[PDB]
């Protein structure tokens, strides 16, 4: 019954880890599109 | 045998959850990095 019961997390906890999946792949993304407008907005501020 | 093999991975899943998050706090204050840079960057672009 106690080998049961943890498999009953897992899944819960399976569930929660690949949801912190989805938050990563798509906070790193508001990272890379601003860390590619730090180089657009520097290349006009170096040319200005 | 079970009961143990599935006690460790279970805290093999949540640490590495739980190293998981800890990479988005590092994702989110590096957001705040790149939006006062792109508000100072800019100031000196558009006086520019």
């Amino acid at each position: 019954r106690r080998a049961n019961a943890l498999q009953n997390e897992l899944e819960e906890s399976r569930t929660l880890l690949e949801q912190a999946d989805r938050g990563r792949r798509q906070a790193e993304q508001e990272l890379g599109d601003a860390h590619e407008q730090i180089n657009e907005l520097a290349a006009q501020a170096t040319s200005a």
